[PDB]
RNA sequence: GGGACCUGGUCUUUCCAGGUCCC
């Protein structure tokens, strides 16, 4: 029927049973809400990584059915952040990490502004 | 051989390819 061998996948090809978008061409001047922004309404971001000193970026999603409907959408659009589009495609990896830069620091706070409850009963 | 500038590719922060200019 509509089931198919999704059972593998890579980076230039799509049905990927892994979780990860990339994001080629990215703006210098946008940042880690942006990349979230554009995942957002294709279901939950669990995970973020900017990869400033590159025009690249990576991002997971909690669920494959959020990253099948963002690529399968943005297989046929192209995502733009403050106004300037951007090329996308899934990612080559699998699940979010970081090994090589301290961008991993900012990357790693601002999905907690993305996450937090933010409940008035804190303190 | 070196430097500067522009565009494209790109799978973990770069790297690579082409064009233009100067020594």
């Amino acid at each position: 029927g509509n089931d198919s061998k999704k059972f593998k996948g890579d980076s230039r090809s799509a049905g990927v049973p892994s979780r990860v978008i990339h994001i080629r061409k990215l703006p210098i001047d946008v940042t880690e809400g942006e990349v979230i922004s554009l995942g957002l309404p294709f279901g939950k971001v669990t995970n973020l990584l900017m990869l400033k000193g590159k025009n690249q970026a990576f991002i997971e999603m909690n669920t494959e059915e959020a990253a099948n409907t963002m690529v399968n959408y943005y297989t046929s659009v192209t995502p733009v952040l403050r106004g300037q589009p951007i090329y996308i495609q899934f990612s080559n990896h699998k699940e979010l990490k970081t090994d090589s830069s301290p961008n991993q620091a900012r990357a790693q706070a601002a999905l907690q502004a993305v996450n937090s409850v933010q409940s008035g009963n804190l303190a």
